DNA sequence: ATAATGACGCT
DNA sequence: AGCGTCA
């Protein structure tokens, strides 16, 4: 009763941008706008492999991971733009600046997590507050959210989707209580109309669309995000949790995507998150461990406590390299010029991160992969990064993993390498 | 033969 | 430190 938490407490936004990287190459060439399009990597293998999709080639059933070549048999007037090639290698440079133009936007109203190149969490409890204080005991009109859809309704006693959208928010805003400034759904609703005003900027200062979630966490909001992708937000009320679980696959649940996922599934026998309400803490913690039991046991009514972290730059930075097949490298020299075009490109990056944000990387992990090993990285190893200099840190990679050749001739590799990777990490400031 | 990344938990 | 998971 009056002392179980509903977690009501905080509002949170996730912003992710639409069909980004073939955003970021329709911005750039006209010719590619308001058509099926997609993103390739690499264009001899198949016609290169698809990294992303814009919404009307997903119409075709183009998908991520598809070959270019197989893309096109779906959809023959598919548009196709390449990601940039870079000492024989992919670079991502294009879509690492495009994203800082969008994190450095939202980073005007709010606390950001940066949570992928495409998506930041917004903490806006806050900004809600002070939002509440100005706006008096004022209602909220319709049109301060003329793209916010509300989960779960309209409900009770229209063909089209956008009269759908309206009649909900309508049943919303007419049940809202404005006022009480602590009313949880009063709180999400000011959000929301906060979450139109960074959306309206971001596509007004970029050029690029995006979607969102307002919720009150972080696991809530990623899931409301998707619900009305693209160009649309959506808001998901506490209220709004037992029947959106009700039906919803335990694997659309972020982290629950994988092997836990599976593996609740599996052991308790169900298939809806909602299902999760009918076992006690301490049975979920039984199964799955401390942590997770009782992440489990509050998420599945609602609950998350994770925090919006302030942070809107990556941690590490990196990069790696493949070699599947025939391709894998079999000889010393292969392997040293490669750990040599991979340590320029992150020479390059890095310097250019040291100017920009005060600090240095002070550890660099170099990882490989070998042939047979279906494992992301059959070994990572560390040495110190005391030199922003490429020669230096690829002789330095391939000490601290030259010992890994079981070869007897030293001038060949074995067993074949199919990956580098090297990554700079821990940083400190400058 | 998707690839190229990136955060974080476990021991 | 080095490996495993999730995305
Ligand atoms: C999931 C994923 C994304 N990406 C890149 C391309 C995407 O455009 C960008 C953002 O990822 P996303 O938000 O998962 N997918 P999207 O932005 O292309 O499309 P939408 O978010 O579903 O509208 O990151 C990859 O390069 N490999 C991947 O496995
Ligand atoms: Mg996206
Ligand atoms: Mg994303």
């Amino acid at each position: 009763g009056p002392h179980m938490a509903t977690g009501q407490d905080r509002v949170v936004a996730l912003v992710d941008m639409d069909c980004f990287f073939v955003q970021v190459e329709q911005r750039q060439n006209p010719h590619l706008r308001n058509k099926p399009c997609a993103v390739v990597q690499y264009k001899s293998w198949k016609g290169g492999g698809i990294i992303a999709v814009s919404y009307e080639a997903r119409a075709f059933g183009v998908t991520r991971s598809m070959w270019a070549d197989d893309a096109k048999k779906l959809c023959p007037d598919l548009l196709l733009a390449q990601v940039r090639e870079s000492r024989g290698k992919a670079n991502l440079t294009k879509y690492r600046e495009a994203s800082v133009e969008v994190m450095e936007i939202m980073s005007r109203f709010a606390v950001i997590e940066r949570a992928s190149i495409d998506e930041a969490y917004v903490d806006l409890t806050s900004a809600v507050q002070e939002r509440l204080q100005k706006l008096q005991g004022q209602p909220i009109s319709a049109d301060l959210l003329p793209s916010t859809y509300i989960e779960g309704l309209p409900q009770g006693p229209t063909v089209q989707k956008e009269g759908m959208r309206k009649q909900g928010l309508f049943q919303w805003l007419d049940s809202l209580q404005i006022d009480n400034l602590t009313s949880p759904d009063l709180q999400l609703t000011v959000g929301a109309v906060i979450v139109e005003e960074m959306r309206a900027a971001i596509e007004r200062e970029t050029g690029f669309q995006c979607s969102a979630g307002i919720s009150h966490n972080k696991v809530l909001a990623k899931l409301a995000c998707g619900l009305n992708k693209p160009n649309r937000q959506t808001l998901v009320s506490h209220g709004s949790v037992p029947q959106l679980f009700s039906q919803m696959p335990i694997r659309k649940i972020r982290s629950l995507g994988g092997k836990l996922g599976a593996s609740v599934i599996e052991i308790l026998g169900i298939e809806y998150m909602g299902e999760l309400t009918q076992f006690t803490e301490s049975q979920l913690q039984s199964h799955f461990g401390e942590k997770n039991g009782s992440w489990l046991y509050a998420m599945c009514r609602g609950i998350e406590h994770d925090p919006v972290k302030p942070r809107q730059l990556p941690k590490t930075i990196g990069c790696s390299k493949n070699f599947p097949g025939k391709t894998a490298l079999a000889t010393r020299e292969q392997v040293q010029w490669w750990l040599l075009q991979l340590a320029q490109e992150l020479e390059e990056r890095l310097t250019k991160d040291r100017n920009d944000n005060d600090r240095v990387a002070t550890q660099l992990v170099v990882s490989i992969r070998v042939q047979g090993d279906k494992r992301l990285s059959s070994l990572r190893r560390c040495c110190a990064l005391t030199r922003y200099d490429a020669h230096k840190m690829s002789h330095d990679a391939f000490t601290v993993i030259k010992n890994c050749n079981t070869s007897g001739i030293q001038t060949e590799w074995s067993p074949p390498l199919t990956m580098l990777f090297l990554c700079a990490t821990k940083f400190s400031a400058s």
